[PDB]
């Protein structure tokens, strides 16, 4: 994952926007660096990720699960994460 991908501008779909607004100000367009930070913040504040449970995020009991279509995922599989995130946004 090139660092250039983080500058990419995107517009979250309704569900993802609903998630993002619980941790950050609503915007029409976000850079991927913002989307990833806010998503990562949403995960930590809701403790869907216990750093003690070996890099796996558990989201079957959260909207995040409905967004990503999975019950859990590793914080280390970044390409998979990006694909799941793209399913929920539209590139500018
Ligand atoms: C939820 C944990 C979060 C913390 C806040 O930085 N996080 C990590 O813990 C990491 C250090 C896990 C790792 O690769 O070892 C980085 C991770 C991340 C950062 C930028 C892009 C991606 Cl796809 C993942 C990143 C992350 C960000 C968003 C999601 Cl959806 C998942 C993981």
């Amino acid at each position: 994952i090139p660092a250039s991908e983080q500058e990419t501008l995107v517009r979250p779909k309704p569900l993802l926007l609903k998630l993002l607004k619980s941790v950050g100000a609503q915007k029409d367009t976000y850079t991927m660096k913002e989307v990833l930070f806010y998503l990562g913040q949403y995960i930590m504040t809701k403790r869907l990720y216990d750093e003690k449970q070996q890099h796996i995020v558990y989201c079957s009991n959260d909207l995040l699960g409905d967004l990503f279509g999975v019950p859990s995922f590793s914080v280390k599989e970044h390409r998979k994460i990006y694909t799941m995130i793209y399913r929920n946004l539209v590139v500018v």
